[PDB]
């Protein structure tokens, strides 16, 4: 069975385990056997939990951010389902008190025992909660629908348990011995070499001697440093480009000048090569795989004595502030490195700012910065958040900031997940907090669990994480055998639509559509793909079940990588059981989940100000190389597709501007048009701020869709971020529809200015919280978010610097213009 484990592991994961026994590497050795035991530990601690606490680990409450209502329920294993009407400000332990009443009259006869299921889903309502607090409630009472619940007792939930079981004296300059390299190129070579602390130089860069593009270069210079070995801080790399002169890059390498256990590295390395889009010193500091075909230098670190960095116990014992303290003169930095211990004392969230004053090239300021670190208090996430910058690259910054992230809520974590992971490619070694934080909340999160492998999985074509990433989904499944039973399900779901996808993609050069779609049809009702693709948790929301494949119903996109529309039902879940996936192949998905995110973001900023703009924040989740899923919204089309006034149809217009106010009409008659054009105003107010403060340009008929609950919101977004400064978009036909139909109407378009307005104000209260997360999310290698001016955008969008009034006034007159060339 531990073979059967390990090949598991393997295909799940995209990575034979044997690979990385062959590395012979202690690090990695070191990094399989510690995790792997932490994550076993969690896992015997998941066994015995208590039946709620099951609940909470499996299917963790989903929550938002007085009237009546009629909800079905029905016991476990029963055909028989009673209608009760209860109140929104109901719990559901009164709930399930009605429904045991309602059973034991006819059964002719505690809640406690019990947990209420949503029908067909993996979601369960239970605990101290007003019903409509629960986003599946919550969500009923908006479409108008009725909750259908399943009481399920908890034997029943102790079942699922059961079945799912398992040094300072060194003053000498820092040198090196640059000896030779082996390449390709066309001009001289040189070698620039510069020591970093993050992005901070400790020093001048030094660069080699010119040498012919002649070999298979010999160097075989020393290159010393302008600074003492007793000063180098433990995170110091030394970061090399390989270049060409008579500029053309070739190359970059970089490393820690420590190892993982602390000891300062001697004598002679390989540093296989990183091919060029000079110094990149946020890059890896790991050696490119491909040994075979990668240029590739060879150094020699000098035996300066063995010396390993000095313990925190040796490192312990060696006004007009604040008008300034809320980019820095020298000056400045001097008054509030001389009062570090007030900042300490008396402005404690400001430890950024003091960190980067610190003087990271000289041991003695280092420690003086540490001893303060060390009894420093907790600070908020938002704080937290900014410290995990590379900016940052000290490890007890690092190891205080994921201490102060210990309080994040699941919810927030879950948010941030995306950046948190997008962070581990700034790790200097493969055994950190940071993998260990997100792991352990991982084992005790199954949704937690399920995103952040997707996240990782999702990157394992790329060589710079591959071995980083394995290793941590390997230490995740020895922590959760059944979960990577059900991800390894999944991931054979995915194989089947890849393969399916390139069918379809060579059938769609060859022949009309509707043969296509019929050859598709034959291909999906294969044996073999009627059971990889039915049964398995969305990769998308793992509280969502696609139980059988709906082949009537599957189909595929017109656009270049023609993406397939996969059509899914489930007899219990009765009609929210009728769910669809998109899986496309052949473009980056990663912007748009990054988009739709921050979207999803604002919207839950809005609600906790209790501005509810009716978004749609559906899936997007990339799971492969170029390959991922997005969200079917059903009941929806593209304004394009309404605006084609076909005749013999609902929405037939005498002018194209009412093709859409028809449509709506057709979805809504009587009395529900008024909500309809609601929902349409308020929602149009969310998407038309986020996409101007996102800097989302292109936008037309063809890429924003309208529900038929009036609710318009976005797709297929590739580009942001002002990259292909985009203006405030109000479209004509959208402010027809606000306007009821009507030429004039200040009235109800006033209406949606204030909401325009309050939307953009709130999310500039949270500026700090959007620009810590895109900061963060440069690790990800986006070529649209690459540098200042990307973040520059955010800054210019939000009005930052600006007060308040000036930002509004600022946002108005935007506002006006795109009002003005509205026609
Ligand atoms: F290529 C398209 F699949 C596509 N790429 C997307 C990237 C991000 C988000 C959504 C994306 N979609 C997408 N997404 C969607 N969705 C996803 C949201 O629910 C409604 C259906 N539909 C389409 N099309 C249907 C109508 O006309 C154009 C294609 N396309």
């Amino acid at each position: 069975v531990k073979k059967l484990i390990n090949s598991q592991i393997s295909l799940l994961i995209g990575k034979g385990l044997h690979e990385f026994d062959s590395l012979r590497d202690p690090e990695v050795n070191d990094f399989r056997t510690k995790m792997r035991q932490f994550c076993e530990e969690a896992a015997a601690h998941r066994q015995q939990l208590g039946w709620v606490e099951w609940l909470q680990y499996s299917f963790p409450l989903q929550l938002e951010p007085n009237r009546a209502l009629l909800v079905n329920v029905k016991f476990e294993g029963s055909e028989e389902s009673f209608t009760f009407q209860v109140s929104t400000k109901d719990m559901p332990l009164a709930l399930m008190a009605c429904a045991l009443r309602k059973k034991a009259t006819v059964f002719r006869q505690q809640p406690e025992e019990y947990a209420l299921q949503v029908n067909g889903r993996h979601e369960y309502l239970y605990g101290n909660y007003p019903l409509c607090h629960f986003q599946y409630i919550c969500s009923c009472l908006h479409s108008g629908l009725t909750p259908h619940l399943t009481m399920v007792h908890s034997s029943s939930i102790l079942a699922m348990r059961d079945e799912q079981s398992n040094l300072w004296s060194l003053e000498q300059p820092f040198s090196i011995e640059l000896i030779e390299g082996r390449k390709v190129n066309a001009m001289k070579l040189v070698v620039q070499a510069g020591l970093f602390h993050g992005n901070e130089m400790l020093c001048k860069t030094v660069s080699s001697s010119e040498v012919n593009v002649c070999s298979e270069p010999v160097w075989k210079q020393r290159l010393e440093f302008d600074i003492s070995v007793c000063d180098l801080p433990r995170m110091a790399r030394l970061c090399f480009a390989l270049y060409a002169v008579v500029d053309c890059p070739i190359a970059w390498a970089n490393l820690m000048l420590f190892d993982y256990k602390d000891q300062l590295k001697t004598g002679e390395r390989c540093l296989y090569m990183w091919p060029s889009v000079l110094l990149n010193p946020a890059g890896t500091v790991r050696g490119n795989p491909n040994t075979e075909s990668a240029a590739a230098l060879v150094i020699y670190l000098p035996e300066v004595a063995p010396v390993y960095f000095p313990a925190l116990e040796k490192i312990l014992e060696l006004q007009l502030r604040e008008i300034l303290e809320r980019e820095l003169y020298e000056h400045e930095k001097d008054l509030v490195w001389k009062m570090r211990h007030e900042v300490q004392e008396h402005f404690p969230e400001a430890l950024a700012r003091l960190l980067l004053v610190t003087k990271w090239n000289k041991h003695e300021d280092v420690a003086q910065m540490l001893y303060l670190l060390c009894s420093w208090p907790e600070l908020p996430v938002l704080s937290a958040l900014e410290l995990l910058d590379f900016s940052f690259p000290d490890c007890y910054v690092g190891s205080f900031a994921i201490k102060s992230l210990r309080k994040l809520t699941d919810d927030e974590l879950f948010q941030y997940l995306l950046q948190l992971v997008q962070v581990l490619k700034y790790e200097s070694y493969l055994d950190c907090e940071l993998t260990k934080f997100l792991l352990g909340r991982a084992l005790a999160n199954r949704k937690i669990g399920h995103f952040l492998f997707w996240h990782l999985r999702s990157e394992m074509h790329v060589p710079s994480v591959a071995l980083r990433f394995g290793l941590i989904m390997e230490a995740y499944c020895r922590g959760s055998t059944h979960h990577m039973k059900v991800l390894m399900k999944q991931g054979e779901a995915l194989s089947k639509l890849k393969a399916l996808n390139d069918f379809v993609k060579v059938s769609s050069q060859k022949t009309t559509k509707p043969q296509t779609k019929e050859m598709m049809h034959m291909c999906m009702r294969q044996e073999t793909y009627m059971e990889a693709l039915s049964h398995l948790q969305s990769p998308l929301d793992p509280s969502t079940l696609l139980e059988e494949v709906c082949v009537e119903q599957c189909t595929f996109m017109d656009s270049k990588m023609k993406p397939l529309w996969i059509m899914y039902s489930s007899e219990e879940a009765g009609s929210a059981g009728n769910v669809g996936i998109i899986f496309k192949n052949g473009d980056d998905l990663r912007q748009d989940m990054l988009t739709l995110q921050m979207i999803q973001l604002m919207d839950v900023l809005w609600k906790q100000e209790g501005l509810d703009l009716r978004m749609t924040p559906y899936g997007c989740l990339p799971t492969g190389d170029r390959t991922g899923l997005i969200e079917v919204v059903l009941h929806s089309d593209t304004i394009a597709n309404i605006q084609l006034n076909k005749s013999n149809m609902a929405a037939t217009a005498a002018f194209n501007k009412d093709a859409l106010l028809n449509w709506l009409k057709s979805k809504n008659p009587g009395e529900a048009l008024d909500r309809a054009i609601e929902e349409f105003t308020l929602s149009c107010a969310g998407y038309c701020v986020a996409t101007y403060v996102l800097g989302i340009g292109d936008r037309h008929s063809d890429n924003i869709m309208i529900r038929e609950s009036g609710q318009l919101f976005h797709i297929d977004f590739g580009h942001f971020l002002g990259n292909f400064r985009v203006p405030f978009i109000l479209t004509y036909d959208f402010v027809h529809v606000i306007q009821q139909g009507k030429t004039n109407n200040s009235e109800k378009f006033e209406r949606f200015r204030g909401y325009c307005e309050r939307a953009y104000t709130i999310l500039r209260r949270h500026g700090l919280l959007f620009l810590h997360l895109f900061a963060l999310m440069r690790a990800a290698g986006l070529p649209e978010l690459s540098c200042s001016k990307d973040i520059q955008y955010l800054k210019d969008s939000l009005a930052l610097g600006k007060t308040e009034e000036e930002a509004l006034k600022h946002f108005r007159v935007k506002f006006n213009e795109a009002l003005r060339e509205s026609w």
